[PDB]
């Protein structure tokens, strides 16, 4: 009954000649997300609510956009790592819940088959995983299509 | 057999709408765009995420919509502990109509005002919530099986 | 048993001619925020979120000392605090060296073990107001047990 919450936000800029890659699905796009790894900026928003559900910090601290071995890192890699340091740390994870907000490309047409990574990648079945896409209706950076956000929430058991 | 949920919503303020939040009419020049109820939208999807089943997008007045989720909630085997939020907004005031939305929001999900929680921030004049563009909800909701 | 969950959601404007208060630390910077300690009230908007207690601005010093008083009245309500999880948006400076002394801060006002507080750093890849070190954004939530 030891439960525990974390929460996950993450932004990256969307530039030409970047593939896009959101919940380990790559996406047909002009434009992709600039980052130090693959720039999964869902995967990496989870990832930062289960380190933070385990009180681990975060992924900055569990995987450096400074260090070498990162550079164009599978972030579902990056997940699986983390999922195996939420449970030494001696955590199981109940569920996990997250947004993705976009003005383009058309994400629901992807949200299944990132949902499957994501359950794949936690060894969770698909009823413990939650991906919702929205766009920012219009407004600020990520309505002009500057870049795209993703935020998660996690519930794990000590 | 606890599951938490996290939602998030905007829109834009508009001319020539009325300003319904949490199902409450406030008085004001402007409306959101969407009845576009941000408050209840956010709430709406941290429920559906709660339960793992989508979104709002995906699914479908906005409390008739509220009062549909926290059914199909029902419908997967989940109870509603507890419901928090925050509303974002530089303009109108919210403070008086916060109890309401409350209100609204227990007798749709079927919940004690014991366990709904609404809060409200102005955007301290940044970004385009700061500038009265927009205004922005979100929710987290504890369900359990 | 009666567990409830709460979320918190704070943001400050970062100007020239302030100190930088985040998380009860004040960080070397040549700008500060218009005590407005973004992490706190973040953290204090989710316990009180969690207990359906209402808000900051129903219930109120700096701010560990109104992150006091709201866990004495969250204690009051009947509830005891689980743990606390957040993220810090902010573009510069770097703010993972002041992370310890936060987590410090915020578990000693709230009378929790040390592994029970996380604290996260983000910068906004330099998109929107944040991106441009205009503003500060904090984000929390909160598990709590009745
Ligand atoms: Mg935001
Ligand atoms: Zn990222
Ligand atoms: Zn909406
Ligand atoms: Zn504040």
């Amino acid at each position: 009954m030891d439960f525990r919450i974390g929460q996950g936000y993450d932004v990256h800029q969307l530039v030409p000649g970047r593939p896009l890659i959101i919940g380990g699905v790559t996406i047909p796009y002009e434009r992709g997300l600039l980052g130090h790894s693959d720039a999964d900026v869902l995967l990496h928003a989870i990832t930062d609510a289960l380190f933070g559900a385990a009180a681990l910090g975060d992924i900055g601290r569990h995987f450096s956009d400074t260090d070498p071995r990162f550079k164009g890192a599978d972030s579902r890699a990056l997940l699986r790592e983390c999922a195996s340091r939420v449970a030494q740390a001696g955590f199981a994870i109940r569920n996990v819940d997250s947004t993705i907000i976009a003005q383009a490309p058309k994400l629901a047409p992807h949200i299944d088959a990132m949902r499957a990574n994501i359950a794949a990648d936690l060894d969770l079945p698909l009823d413990r995983v939650n991906v919702k896409a929205k766009t920012n209706e219009k407004l600020g950076y990520l309505g002009r299509g500057e870049g795209i956000e993703a935020q998660a929430a996690a519930l794990v058991v000590r």
